[PDB]
């Protein structure tokens, strides 16, 4: 399916990477918020089981 379609295209997934990234990102938030985001990730190996307990 390649008709030279995707110049464009990767200018915009360029930017959006260089966000995350880049700066602009607050990592700050990831060390008072991660307690609780990675916490759930602690347990989420659990999920693909779908045992719980």
């Amino acid at each position: 399916a390649l008709f030279g379609l995707g110049v464009p295209e990767l200018a915009v997934i360029a930017g959006v990477a260089a966000l995350l990234f880049g700066p602009k990102k607050l990592p700050e938030i990831g060390k008072s918020i991660g307690k609780t985001v990675k916490s759930f990730q602690q347990a989420a190996k659990e999920f693909e089981s779908e045992l719980k307990t």
